């Protein structure tokens, strides 16, 4: 037996991203995540998108 | 006796702006106000920064 995933994942956009989409045409994933790490100064995020 | 302000009112950058300044060369003042009133769907805004 193998414990394979049973469901497709999802990647819902954050509302803050939508303001950054309407203006300049670019989107970085998890915009709230980077904001909380620049304040602490930590460079290594736990996870990526 | 005209009532004139006794002190300069300093502007301050929002923490959300700190990532936007790095990822691209632009800043939207009151960026949290844009996200709040855009997610609300209301075309108008209270006051400018």
């Amino acid at each position: 037996t193998v414990s394979a995933p049973a469901t497709y994942g999802n990647f819902v956009l954050s509302p803050e991203n939508a303001v950054t989409a309407i203006s300049y045409h670019s989107i970085l994933a998890d915009f709230n995540s980077y904001k909380a790490h620049l304040t602490s100064g930590q460079p290594h995020l736990p996870n990526d998108s």
